[PDB]
């Protein structure tokens, strides 16, 4: 009876599946896949990478790359919604052949410097390529990269270093206030009486009325179906997408189901 | 046509086959499985563990060590042949459950850190839970533990840190002398003309001369085959074990013969 | 006109003023200098070390280690007030010669990590030698080692990851709840506008009631002036000394009147 | 009697003193101080950087790059001689400010992880700002950015990884072989049975044959006095400069005589 074999991270057949750049702004493109949402941004100074999924993307992302004319020495900045490896997967990969800097916050740091080891919820069943953090960003704080400035909302609770990221952009000249929220699931987590996270139910409650209260006028997450977006139909994919009050309104729905039913 | 899934490291049955400790010297036992080597050696002012196997290994080698008479907060060092999954598995898991430490030179310590992800020959197919070292040691270097000392041997040629480590324990009050040689297998690398490691050869060839010259009387491997060990007899698997000059000499030849193919 | 020399992090003598082991209840000592606090925790199990003061310090605390009769391999966990070079400056040198491990959140952990370099007030002014954490912790988290449980209280202002600790000792038997609170002072911080910590204000309000809530019966802070201990007198030390609400409130008196003149 | 104060790193002021750009060849230029180097090599698609200087230099740096027509955006990047406060001590600052990639062994990354702290010889006296290595080199591998192909050569001694740099530039049109040779000096060192590094003597030996062999026109090194640089006079500044032949025996010379007084 020998110990088990490692058990890898599979998912989805469709967060693998490749598209191509879908623009969902002047600026703003997803280069990712048709279910995990990897944003980049195109400015005068350089390009600035929103996310990357899976870690078996980062061909396909510099492929992406590629056909927006941005060359690997051309993307500037990674910024991450949190660091799982559906999320920050290629992280590590891209930065030895971009030369991008990734800014995070401490939570979020050390999460990534660890590749998703010793997870809160998850333990190691989910680790990727580790990768550190060069700048490390606080709650508030504005990251500007070729005059489009990125600001930082922590909201933890799907991870300690949750974040939503804002900027403004246009489209046809009129400016369009993207806000680009993160996962307010809880999949399988202790919500009560968590030892590893014990202020676990605070921080999502205060999570949700920080989603509530962005600057948004398009709503992007990570997971496209959390917002009803649906890159596949391309020109109308954010035909049915959510509100930030939608979005955070029906996340705490089904997070106050899922604590009175773990009370059960 | 979607991206192909993650893929396991999966081993033989026989890697993950656990085995009661095996008594290898007066201090010195094996507490791993029967196809791989984790040597515990117990002192009285600590206990001393040399490799851990694979990740899922750690459950079974704090039981081993509770047969002993060690328990957790007992084990003060992690020593490393090198930092491969297979080998430096579980020693994230073991130092936030033992409170021990680990000492490794700076390659062992850099791929330790990256938890094997981005490897020389590998890539990122072997990746586990990273660590970090707590003391970096030098050629030659001394460890002290209790009253024994371990002496560093570095080998490079399997992984640009591997290390052999020697010490002398007791038997019957006679004293003997053990080498832990690591690993001097190349399995599918480029030998000649690599751009990840121009002097890959170079290397090879000066650890075989070191592990000729290497003092002792009974020889240890991470994997126990490659120096005749049969760890299931237990207490006949030193029989045929073979000596520091024959296991050198005997990589060399399948190095040789290894390295006259490539060229072909 | 060259370039100007570096200048050292100097501080007043008393910092710097070695002292006897100082009794502050059943198992808690304080072994630090007499304007700097460095509590020594003595349990079955080992023993448990908060703050460490000024890098040169690390000899000083292990000679009164060794009056109380701990051995450098008992000391077992090193907790911080926050990461700056004043209070976490041996760290690095007492895990090389205790074999201890850190506990920190994410923030006092990235600020160890680099050293205090980097810093969001004081740049590169104050750089003590690196150390890592060796475990993460989060609010409200319960640390046990030998019996005593530590439990965390984030309070951020004075840095991102500033930290109380609450554990129950005794006095003759008798249970007394202690509560090592950490700075609450801003000493030149830009409070409104700071583009490095945006949520300044918000953060240190949300401490002053986070300390007044702490379950204290005696109170301990890392320069014992603010509390009003003075370790000169020994016997007589805890006489003066601030409740949890007086030390919160002078405290919050002092910001707000330092808030009121930035506008100035 | 108080413990002692914290004492500055401090040095000569020709170290600290500024110069303009002096050109070495078509594409590389002399940007540090008159007494210590820090070469810029300008390429069609980025900049490298050889060597910093002392932490202070680091706005000194990004203004000379300025007069060269290299925004900070454009430095891609460093690579270093050995990690020591003097050489090294402004590769964290240039980090954050450039955007560039630091590249080394990882002897120098484990040495600049940790701030130059823990020096094998000189303690904790030499403490910088810590830093990262993004890409791990080892010996005899060749980096190249915009078709200068920079080589490594392991020079062990002074740090346990030295490591010179060579390159091939022109002047006027002709090809010229630069060698930025690392020090070969050993101010204070241990040389014989020093535990800390205990193949130091085989080490050094082995650096000053790696050092006669070195493909060179034209040699440069961190200290430029070692190789008969003199900076001040700018035109005539490779006047008298040595060979790599007349630089490693003058040093082994040097190194020998210092040896046979140590065992004096
Ligand atoms: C670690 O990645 C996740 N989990 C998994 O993929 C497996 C392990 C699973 O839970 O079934 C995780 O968390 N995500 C989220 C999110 O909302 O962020 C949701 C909803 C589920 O998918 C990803
Ligand atoms: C990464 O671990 C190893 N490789 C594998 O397990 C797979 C990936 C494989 O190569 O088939 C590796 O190297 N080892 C050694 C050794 O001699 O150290 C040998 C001989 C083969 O097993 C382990
Ligand atoms: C970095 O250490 C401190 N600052 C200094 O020592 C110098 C740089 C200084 O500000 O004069 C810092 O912050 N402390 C605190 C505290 O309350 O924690 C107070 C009140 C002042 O002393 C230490
Ligand atoms: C740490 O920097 C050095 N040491 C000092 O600056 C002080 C501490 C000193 O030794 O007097 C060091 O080593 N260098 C070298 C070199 O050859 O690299 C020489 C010759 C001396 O200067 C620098
Ligand atoms: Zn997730
Ligand atoms: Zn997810
Ligand atoms: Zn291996
Ligand atoms: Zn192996
Ligand atoms: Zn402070
Ligand atoms: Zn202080
Ligand atoms: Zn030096
Ligand atoms: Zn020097």
């Amino acid at each position: 009876a020998p110990l088990p074999q490692l058990r890898a991270y599979t998912v989805d057949a469709s967060w693998l599946q490749p598209m191509a750049p879908l623009q969902v702004a002047d600026h703003t493109w997803q280069i990712g896949t048709e279910d995990l949402t990897a944003l980049l941004v195109q400015t005068a100074e350089g390009a600035v990478l929103l996310d990357g999924g899976m870690p078996q993307m980062a061909g396909h992302l510099l492929d992406n790359m590629k056909l927006r004319g941005v060359a690997p020495q051309d993307l500037r900045l990674i910024l991450l919604s949190h660091a799982h490896a559906d999320h920050a997967g290629p992280v590590a990969e891209l930065k030895r052949r971009t030369g991008a800097h990734v800014a995070a916050n401490a939570e979020t740091a050390v999460l990534l410097a660890r590749g998703g080891s010793n997870d809160l919820h998850f333990g190691d069943g989910i680790t990727y390529p580790p990768a550190s953090a060069d700048r490390i960003i606080m709650d508030g704080e504005v990251v500007t990269v070729g005059g489009i400035a990125f600001t930082a909302h922590f909201m933890p609770g799907h991870t300690p270093g949750s974040t939503a990221w804002t900027w403004t952009d246009t489209r046809d000249g009129k400016p369009v206030r993207i806000a680009y929220a993160d996962s307010l699931s809880a999949p399988g987590y202790q919500l009560k009486g968590n030892p590893r996270y014990p202020r676990l139910i605070e921080d999502y409650k205060r999570s949700f009325a920080t989603v509530r209260a962005l600057p948004c006028d398009l709503l992007l997450t990570p997971h496209p179906g959390a917002s009803n977006w649906n890159y596949a139909v391309g020109s109308k994919a954010s035909a049915e997408a959510l509100t930030c009050n939608a979005y955070a309104d029906a996340a705490e729905k089904k997070f106050d189901a899922q604590l009175a039913r773990e009370t059960a």
